[PDB]
């Protein structure tokens, strides 16, 4: 029984018969069995006996079988379990990324009105909204100043209910977290309703607590495009309006120049200099993205471009960044504080890259001549067909949705493809009843994918509901590339992107062309 129980218990079939297929009649993996799994089935390209061996000498249990260079089934799992066994690419987990080129080349990690808690009219606002928000990886923050007592510049929701805070408060709650998760650039965008005194407060601060952080000239060389993630790493800078407004502030801002949108052009004309940003309403984004996808593509080549969610948003809701990303916008301002799939999109896209807040755009986002527009799509180096399975195993340790200790969830598995219009898709398992601990579906899905460059591959867990909605219970975004191939374990988050230390799903990942 203890052993019987203890056993089927914590037994798990489909990794048995993995194992088994890997191994065969072997109790045992050798180093070229191994070899062969990691190349067969893990599709891993660096797949040799140096990686076995290294899986061996860091999963393997087994003091006997690792001293003699095999993996018994307990390492197979817990290789399986392990960061390496992760769908979730280890090796994008830290910056492997060119981080060379100008600013506008890449996917930049942005808030809106950064200070904010909660909702946008009456909610608190608060110096732990800008330290989370930093924690989180986040590079581009909002400060809108106001004036305040004693002569003390502060932070609010202008016209609106939402409590105070103050300018200096915040600024060295950003001094203090700014690089506490990337040494990559942070940039503070400033929506200055000061009067001049109280800039010139302003300035004071941002000189005395930033400090030599603190940007406040051009950089040596940085002359036809805006500097690199490299160039300026460890530093802070402004974004805002420049020469109603003192020169203290002005003379600050050097690579962001807030600027009213022109429109798009080619020349060393109207479509803005690179040193200009332009901030587009998700409205009024999703327009200029319908009727001059391409115009906007191509500005994004060479200029940093701002969105930010409706003005109807008063709840604080967001809209889907991929939409956006797709037209190269960088900087696409989301409401860090509020969980849903759109920040699971977001913090997923910047996971990648060590989650250094800044993600090189595909090349062709990059081409200041591409015909690329998502909403068209014709041939091009973007498109290349990917033909997507994934099998839904089983799950593992499903958390307690929260609603009374004695109940028990009854899972189901969503599986959604995000990316350009063509290749969006969502596809759903069938409940399992009152199963957390180890629901297996063992069902499969399959998508095509036409721009995988733009994709990201979501796992969404939800506890099901006959009478009502159903409770979500974790989730998972991984970015096309860096999505592994194999048998693999997704490590499931909950709402507040918090990891769930045994929650997983097992699944099989198979990309073919
Ligand atoms: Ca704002
Ligand atoms: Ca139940
Ligand atoms: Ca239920």
């Amino acid at each position: 029984e203890i052993e019987t129980f203890y056993k089927m218990l914590t037994q798990r079939a489909e990794i048995d018969r993995a194992f088994e297929e890997a191994a065969g009649s072997a109790e045992t993996l050798s180093v070229e069995r191994l070899v062969t799994f990691l190349q067969h089935q893990q599709r891993e390209e660096e797949a040799g006996p140096a990686l076995a061996l290294s899986l061996i000498e860091r999963y393997e249990p087994s003091e006997t079988a690792k001293a003699q260079r095999q993996m018994t089934k307990d390492g197979f799992l817990m290789y399986l379990l392990s960061a390496d066994g992760n769908a979730f690419s280890l090796a994008h987990r830290r910056v492997y990324q060119d981080m060379d080129q100008p600013l506008s080349h890449y996917l930049v990690s942005s808030s809106h009105n950064t200070y904010l808690l909660e909702d946008q009219l009456t909610g608190p606002s608060s110096t732990e909204a800008y330290i989370r928000a930093l924690c989180k990886g986040c590079r581009c923050l909002e400060l809108d100043c106001w004036d305040g007592p004693n002569q003390e510049p502060i932070i609010y929701h202008g016209y609106t209910f939402t409590s105070k805070i103050l300018f200096c408060d915040v600024l060295r709650a950003i001094r203090d977290y700014a690089f506490k998760a990337s040494p990559y650039p942070v940039i503070l965008s400033l929506e200055n309703h000061c009067s001049l005194e109280q800039q010139r407060v302003m300035a004071r601060h941002l000189r005395a607590i930033l400090g030599p952080i603190l940007l406040d000239q051009p950089l040596d060389g940085v002359t036809t495009s805006l500097p690199s993630p490299e160039q300026l790493k460890g530093k802070i800078l402004l974004k805002g309006k420049k020469l109603k407004l003192v020169p203290e502030l002005s003379d600050m801002i050097i690579y962001c120049k807030s600027v009213h949108f022109g429109g798009f052009s080619s020349p060393g004309t109207s479509g803005q200099a690179f040193y200009e940003m332009a901030s587009f309403s998700e409205s009024r984004a999703l327009r200029l993205l319908q009727e001059s996808g391409n115009g906007f593509v191509r500005h994004n080549v060479s200029c940093l471009s701002r969105i930010y969610p409706a003005g109807w948003r008063t709840d604080s809701s967001n809209y889907s960044p991929v939409e956006m990303w797709n037209g190269g916008c960088q900087i696409v301002a989301l409401n860090f504080q509020t969980p849903g799939p759109e920040m699971d999109v977001y913090l997923g896209c910047f996971q990648d890259n060590g989650g250094c807040g800044y993600v090189l755009k595909p090349a062709f986002l990059r081409d200041p001549n591409t015909t690329f527009n998502s909403r068209a799509l014709t041939q091009g180096p973007w498109w290349r067909p990917e033909r997507l399975r994934v099998r839904i195993i089983s799950g593992q340790q499903l958390p307690k949705v929260n609603k009374n200790k004695n109940s028990i969830v009854d899972p189901k598995v969503i599986v959604e493809i995000h990316g350009v219009g063509r290749d969006t898709g969502s596809r759903q398992t069938a409940v399992i009843t009152n199963n957390g601990f180890n629901p297996r579906w063992d069902m499969e899905f399959e998508f095509e994918v036409t721009v995988p460059d733009l994709a990201l591959v979501r796992f969404m867990v939800e506890d099901y509901d006959s009478s009502s909605k159903n409770d979500f219970i974790g989730q998972s975004t991984i970015p096309w590339n860096s999505l592994k191939q194999g048998y693999r374990h997704v490590h499931l988050l909950s709402k507040n992107g918090d990891q769930h230390p045994s929650a997983t799903l097992f699944v099989k990942i198979s990309i073919q062309d």
